[PDB]
């Protein structure tokens, strides 16, 4: 079995002190304090993002592994922090939303962030069983964690299935998250998806240490085995610290606010 396997279930036999202070070990961080500080005070457009996940999408947008453009559809949008970050880049034209929402999922919520008027959401979809439609960008953040390696690896696989399907109608930019990387099955299907669409996948910083995740992206390149275990190595290096140094702050993106003509 491979150092992923291992990484996780030694991550599940940790305590919870144990396991708090490791999550964030040496890992990238944003302060959202400011954020959620700013949802009673009734603000849109104070540039503050509705989720992290800004922040992981810019990481990766900023280094060129994906280049937003055209039409943007965002698979599980969320709150739609990706959808809002598309939407400030000039070549996007549109950004398409679906989510599923409903209890315990997020909704899409309402900000006035720089071109906020060619972002759509829609919640109550399944992109399971949304017939797919022609974009030029592809984001997909889609991946429940599970204590079971099995579970994780179910998951990805069907999320594979229908990533499959909307990448076959055309987008040359794509970002997808994947939830379970290290699961043989799942480097099986990576490797026949690569070969087919190209990218690599990429370890983003501001992931925490107690999920693995890592998003293929179209302007990646290389072996995912090696990329994976790379991962999965700095993932268990950062295990058993005497001294628990914690993670390493970043200023949050400002998503500004008004509205553009596209
Ligand atoms: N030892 C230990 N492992 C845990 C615990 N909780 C979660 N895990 C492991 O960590 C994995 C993912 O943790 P999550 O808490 O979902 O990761 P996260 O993105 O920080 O999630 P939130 O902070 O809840 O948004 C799980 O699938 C488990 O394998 C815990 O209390 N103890
Ligand atoms: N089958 C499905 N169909 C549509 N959305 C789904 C789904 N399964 C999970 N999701 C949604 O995918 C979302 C991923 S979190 C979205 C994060 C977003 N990138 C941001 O920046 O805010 C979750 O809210 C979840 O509700």
């Amino acid at each position: 079995r491979t150092l992923g396997e291992q990484w996780k279930e030694k991550l599940n036999a940790m305590g919870k002190e144990e396991f708090f202070s490791y999550r964030k070990e040496a890992i990238l961080e944003v302060d959202r304090t400011e954020a959620r500080r700013a949802r009673r005070e009734g603000n849109k457009v104070g540039g503050h993002p509705v989720s992290r996940g800004t922040a992981k999408l810019r990481w990766l947008v900023e280094r060129r592994f994906v280049q937003p453009i055209g039409k943007v559809v965002d698979l599980g949008c969320g709150r739609g922090g990706w959808s809002y970050y598309a939407a400030t880049m000039k070549n996007v034209q549109e950004v398409r939303g679906y989510t599923k929402g409903g209890p315990g999922h997020e909704e899409p919520m309402l900000m006035q962030s720089y071109g906020w008027n060619i972002v759509t959401m829609k919640s109550g979809v399944d992109v399971f069983y949304k017939p797919s439609e022609i974009s030029d960008t592809l984001l997909c953040d889609i991946g429940e964690s599970s204590p079971s390696a099995e579970i994780e690896e179910q998951r990805t696989l069907r999320i594979l299935e229908m990533v499959s399907d909307w990448l076959s109608r055309g987008p040359k930019e794509f970002c997808i998250k994947i939830l379970c990387p290290y699961m043989p099955k799942v480097i099986e299907k990576l490797e026949s998806l690569q070969r087919r669409f190209g990218g690599g996948l990429v370890r983003v910083p501001l992931s925490r240490n107690s999920n693995h995740e890592m998003y293929w992206v179209s302007g990646a390149s290389g072996n995912i085995v090696h990329a994976v275990n790379m991962t999965s190595q700095v993932l268990i290096g950062r295990m058993d610290k005497k001294i628990w140094k914690g993670p390493k702050y970043e200023e949050d993106v400002n998503l500004g606010s008004g509205t553009r003509a596209v």
